[PDB]
């Protein structure tokens, strides 16, 4: 399209740039790729744009390291076990101002560069929030200037490409390196030993780990570009690969493979625990490589190690990364021989933790037996640590021995535990929540007795997201009527999103809000389509709900909710409703068997509504399939309704309700984690709140949940759970939908039934504002207008100055 | 050194060229290493450098396949397991006439080219012999002009790396990708299915194969530049890797490895047959995708299969790839659906088979259970073939029902086998030896009855090697008088090396000759002294075996040799006798026990003899520690005496027996394989010959060889015997060497006695012309002079003439 080379957001398309821009094009077709225009597909035409984008990366990432090593700053290590980038090809356009540029290049050359972005792989290298988080956050500290570093692993594997069939999810690997990767660097001269297994011999100068089996840590480097800054920072993901010497010689050379699959796949649980001896070797992988890069480069610079924390900080996203606390002890006082209350001091200034989840089968709690085996020096260091942290723990509230034992990092029981919360509490000199009410829940409950001991170590970080990826890249439209009214600054300054509220009276402003919308659902229709044969009414309310399917996010709520739309209409058929196209998209982790069984449900609930000839067009119910960063970047910006309707007190942040609100949703939500300050922002007359109060849950199961009580009060529910009950959703296996039933009417934690009045009202009400498309509009822009506090660069600025010591700073690097 | 960039055959240092390399070579420091000069190690030196080579393929190696999609000439498809390539980098120079420019370039960046080339890992992916011969026939191919490729395994690890360790092998994998490969393409878009295990079912069109589990094979193209004439041609390197679709989910990815473990490693067997099921995939898995490249390539030319074998060659190395003979027949017959008569006619004509043994236990004999099991179609076809063929025997032999069992594809016993041989005759127009005598002794023995039954279908072909890497390369020096006398066409037409006898009393041309010869020896002498703080006598006669250690190649024999010398000074330690280095290395197979005790031995006699203070530089024996193609380029132009003592009717052709003739070393060898071949060319009298013939051997084998006789007869020999079998060579494990006496004692299939006393009258012989300097430089002139038969050049072209029908060209191609 000629109209998108329009967008000023997008940059210049200098007539040098672009002619040097197809030049490189074709020489990288050529040498790179080694084909001609005879033999070449699209997906060559992309690689061709991707190297010749990656290119312009070099000079800067060169320069920025070479920055930091001369002004020696404090440095940055965000260690995470995901990093959920998504695609990178256009992210590094938008932050390099090149993106009209490419378009032009590509349009000259008989190319649609917009066709060439869909056949990039997502790096879909994280579950859902927690990974994104440290995506957003990454892009936030190179657009902030910090000397950040990024350290996790390159899976071969990431999250699983989810397939429905027969309305079930079925898995397949995400090949996602089938095609090669352009954007990373292979750093193999870089590679670092880690230690495994083996048996500690105390002796003349202490401690050794000895007899251990190595498993090798092979950086790959991947650029981090901030917005028009020109700094580049660093992601280095280690690759296992078997130590270079040593069933007969070839069984020896298949066993490297035992080693190597350290680094094979991503551990898809969202917010659950799974114990499995390989994770916890993915953990001890990133922790001990990464700690070697952060001991080396902290000696290369301008042992002694008292200035060790005013150099390093290690951000734990997590417990994932907690061993990080006792291997830097190990690495201080076993190697390099510091007295251990000196390394104590040293390990708890550079380290701090940052909790998302207050759900106890989300927290990691790893059995002793299984350190003991893996990680012999390790365990004996965590009791060390566990006597003097009890230790302080007993002179500051002398004889309260409950205490000690709720405080402990060890969990007695049938199998001991090490509580890797308590352990990162104990290591670390902060420890954050990610929304204001997550952040006080820790202190009033889980870390409760922690935030009695030490109060100065518990902080709030309001989670955000980058507005590059999640408004310009994903929504130029609106960033253009935006950038028109009030210039580019907000990009990297998205407070300044507050000067739209002097347009809610604007007709233009009116207009172009609702034609940008208009635009992005007609795209997203045409999409469905085009790659699934899928047909969606576009004069329909688009309702959305993607995230990861869990029981505390209430995707069966949702469920609740379209079936008495359907029931609804089927008793009083003539009567007009607003139709609604009701999407739900989010990968079951592959074990979780409620979860599976709740998609399969939403398809069944598709498989009878939208093949009723009386409902037609006025109600489709769509699993959106394989949802992933590159999915969320198509379907949020068509989004009419945002469903943020986790239990109270469940949804730590959340971070796709952030998403909606910047892309011209609105949001229906419980006030819970970050749900509360956006309707604080926005004002609570501009977003519909509903259903229980963290207060409300309380008192709830202080008498007891009875689920039975809802059924018996509340008609519309009781015809819904004998559909699901009787086979109305499933004919041909009548019982197939009894596990649900039987959760919902028994074993529900998350309370369904005690929501469902005041959401189907609430619902009633979003129906209501939507047949006023004015007055719709004007609550957007009201939202828009005050979405400004959740960009991840006001989070980031935030985890500088009050955790990591460190001053942002949006100022350029030269050219 | 100033000196060797005066070296006319190295080519022009054009002042264009030489600027271009340098901006090229900074290029892609900056854009491909992603390095500067401050942190640049010599590693990314050769990289820069091996890029800025590499470039220079691109447009060639384009236009010449665009060349043969444009003429359609005959394509030859070379199928091998092994691809025995070494280094690339100054191939590929030599070959595009870059290399003294390159070695310019990088002197004025301030780098020795000569020390980046020692960085580069060899391509190991073959054992000895038969691999090689595949690497020199991609390079005469490529040189003749020739429509070829090469079709193998990308195989992770090569032939192991040999460490000695306490004098004993010791095996490493060969990560020979550790750093990348720089020279190949990864083609994942041309990634083709193959199938195993599965079942027939016989129905309506006939039969299917179904059930199949798949494994996909990704296609490296690596290019092959012909010497000067602008033809890039390809080696298309099979990768494998596990299906798109599919414990748990973990498991299951995990369990990919196994899939992708066919392509982990080459089976380190040089002339044994280890009939592993794994063995057998990696066969079929090389045959099932280069069928599928052969057949699409044939149909998208200027569906009937009549023209077939006109367009298609396809030459087996050894029986590896004889399945390509029923994977054809499959192909034809079941999806081309051809009659089996007509699908026979043309795999026949397609087809052509070349040996390379006739030692029983290399000969592959595959159990039919285990061909039923994995590939139950290809059984099928294999017992049609077999009757088919075995009728056409009984209608040319009438009742001679002793043929059909002896001709029988089917090995009748315990486990009933397969014999491939068999296989590849009958479904092969033409059947090769690699030498005269050994494609004699097949007609004689082992396929007597089938070269009585078509007598047309057997050949000769005398091996080669390459003058490009095994002269201009490996000996710029050599290369370099002779190009002063003779010009430069020689390098493409070595029988030119015949003027060189013109040069026999030629005072310069002998003094030249002699002092390459010590430029060599001074260069390794250096080289073990540096790499391995190993001292040899430069004033010695470099001795040399070098070859996989095999009973047959008789290092034993050699090994008695040097203990005669050893014993022989003790006796009369007054008496003059010519100072030697005796070098041996090659490699064991890892389950070849009297392998890794004959390397033992060799250690062990330099124990002895390296430290006797009686002896000192007089004598030493030193293991030449991982023998592989890097290596030969180093130890062969430094040789006076090539060691080529196969037991008579063993050493099929050799080839490293013409890589000494070539690089001015004399030969003691038996009258075996090429050796008769290279004596007769030379004269016998430039030639140290001794030993049985074929024929003697025959005749002690017709009474029985007793080796008593010759301990019982020969003093000197029985001394040694004792040494061996009382520990003199062991005193810390007397009898370690009893399992090697025991064998020669009672069980030597080789006759190592037999040739004792001729062969250690034969050495003293060498040692007397050693002591006229004049005289023994002369007959090295005589020996390279005549070296121009062993050509590879001259092989492929008689391949080309005589089974391929097409017409080799030496023309070049445009720029
Ligand atoms: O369905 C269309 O795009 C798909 C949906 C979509 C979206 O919802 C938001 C977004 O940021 C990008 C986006 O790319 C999708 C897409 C898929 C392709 O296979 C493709 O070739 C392409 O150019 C793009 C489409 C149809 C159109 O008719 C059209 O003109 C267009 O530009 C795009
Ligand atoms: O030992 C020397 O080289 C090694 C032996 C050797 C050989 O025998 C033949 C040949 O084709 C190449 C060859 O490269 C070897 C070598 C090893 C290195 O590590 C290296 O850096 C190098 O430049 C080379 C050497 C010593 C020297 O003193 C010298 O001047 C020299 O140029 C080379
Ligand atoms: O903190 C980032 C994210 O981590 C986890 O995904 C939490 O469940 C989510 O609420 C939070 O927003
Ligand atoms: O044909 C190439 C080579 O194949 C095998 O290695 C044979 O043992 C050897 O004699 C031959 O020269």
């Amino acid at each position: 399209q000629e109209k998108r080379k329009q967008i000023s957001v997008r940059g210049l398309a200098g007539v040098e740039n672009v002619t040097e821009l197809k030049k490189n094009f074709n020489r990288h077709l050529h040498f790179t790729l080694v084909k001609d225009r005879n033999v070449a597909t699209p997906r060559d035409y992309y690689f061709a744009l991707a190297h010749t984008v990656r290119d312009h990366l070099v000079g800067r990432w060169i320069r920025t390291q070479q920055h930091y090593y001369e002004k020696d700053p404090k440095r940055i290590y965000y260690l995470s076990l995901e990093f959920y980038m998504g695609r990178t090809l256009q992210n590094t356009m938008v932050n390099l101002a090149l993106e009209n540029a490419c378009d032009e290049a590509t349009y000259q050359l008989g190319l649609d560069m917009e066709e060439l972005e869909e056949i990039e792989e997502d790096a879909g290298l994280g579950n859902g929030g927690l990974g994104r988080l440290a995506a957003c956050f990454l892009d936030s500290m190179a657009t902030l200037g910090l000397a950040a570093y990024g350290y996790g692993i390159r899976y071969e594997f990431g999250i699983f490409n989810q397939k429905i069939c027969g309305g079930w999810q079925m898995e397949e690997a995400d090949d996602w390196l089938r095609y090669g990767n352009p954007w990373e660097k292979a750093r193999p001269e870089f590679t670092l030993p880690v230690h495994f297994y083996g048996r500690v011999e105390h002796t003349s100068q202490g401690a050794k780990w000895v007899d251990t089996q190595v498993v090798l840590a092979m950086p790959y480097d991947t650029p981090v570009p901030g917005y028009r800054n020109n700094v580049v920072n660093t992601m280095r993901l280690w690759s296992a690969k078997a130590p270079n010497d040593f069933g007969g010689y070839i069984q020896a050379v298949l066993d490297r493979n035992l080693a190597e699959n350290i680094s094979r796949v991503l551990y898809p649980n969202d917010n659950f625990f799974e114990g499995k001896e390989l994770r916890l070797k993915q953990e001890y992988f990133v922790v001990a490589a990464t700690l070697q890069d952060i001991i080396r480069r902290f000696k290369s610079s301008k042992t002694n190690f008292d200035a060790f924390p005013d150099k390093v900080a290690i951000q734990l996203n997590d417990t994932h990364p907690s061993l990080a606390i006792p291997e830097l002890m190990r690495v201080l006082v076993d190697l390099e021989r510091l007295d251990w209350d000196k390394a104590w001091e040293v390990t708890v200034k550079t380290c701090a933790y940052t909790n998302h989840t207050v759900i106890p089968e989300a927290l990691e709690r790893w059995p002793v037996h299984l350190l003991e085996t893996l990680l012999p020096r390790h365990l004996q260091i965590i009791y060390e640590i566990n006597q003097r942290f009890l230790n302080r723990v007993a002179a500051a509230f002398p004889g309260d021995v409950d205490r000690l034992r709720r405080m402990s990092l060890v969990e007695e029981g049938a199998v001991k535990r090490i509580n890797m919360a308590h352990l990162c509490i104990a290591g670390s000199h902060a420890v954050n929540g990610v929304a204001r009410i997550h952040s006080e829940i820790l202190k009033k409950t889980i870390f409760k007795d922690f935030y009695e001991l030490e109060p100065h170590k518990f902080q709030n970080k309001t989670n955000g997201i980058t507005p590059r990826r999640w408004l310009v890249l994903c929504n130029p439209g609106l960033a253009e009527i935006i950038a028109e009214r009030i210039g580019e600054e907000y990009i990297s300054d998205l407070d300044q999103l507050r000067k739209l509220l002097s347009y809610v009276d604007d007709e233009a402003f009116i207009r172009d809000v609702a034609k940008v919308k208009q635009e992005n659902k007609l795209k997203f229709a045409a999409y469905l389509e085009r790659e699934y044969k899928v047909h969606i009414n576009p004069n329909s309310l688009f309702d959305v709900q993607v995230k990861r399917i869990h029981e505390y996010k209430r995707q069966l709520l949702n469920c609740l909710h379209v079936i008495t739309l359907y029931n609804r209409i089927k008793k009083e058929p003539n009567k007009f409703v607003v139709p609604r196209t009701v999407m739900i998209g989010g990968k079951a982790a592959p074990g979780y068997h409620m979860a599976k069984m709740i998609i399969k449900l939403i398809t069944a609930i598709g498989d009878v509504v939208n093949h009723d000839p009386v409902v037609g067009d006025r109600l489709r119910v769509i699993f959106l399939e394989n949802y992933r960063v590159s999915l969320a970047e198509k379907v949020i910006p068509a989004a009419d309704l945002s469903e943020q309707i986790s239990t109270a007190g469940t949804e730590a942040s959340g971070t796709g309700n952030m998403k909606f609100m910047l892309n011209g949703a609105l949001t229906i939500g419980t006030m819970d984690g970050a749900n509360v300050e956006m309707a604080e922002e926005a004002g609570e007359e501009n977003f519909f709140i509903f259903g229980m109060r963290v207060e409300d849950v309380d008192r709830l199961d202080q008498r007891g949940y009875n689920a039975q009580e809802y059924y018996d009060r509340i008609p519309e529910l009781r015809q819904i759970i004998e559909q699901l009950s009787s086979g109305f959703f499933s004919p041909k296996q009548p019982d197939l939908f009894k596990d649900i039933v039987n959760m919902l009417m028994h074993h529900d934690r998350f309370k369904v039934f005690a929501d469902y009045e005041e959401y189907v009202k609430c619902q009633e009400r979003v129906s209501a504002l939507y047949k006023n498309p004015r007055e719709w509009t004007r609550m957007v822009i009201r939202n828009i207008a005050t979405s400004g506090k959740f960009s991840s660069d006001r989070t980031i600025a935030q985890y500088a100055r009050e955790i990591w010591g460190v001053e942002p700073s949006r100022q350029r690097l030269p050219a």
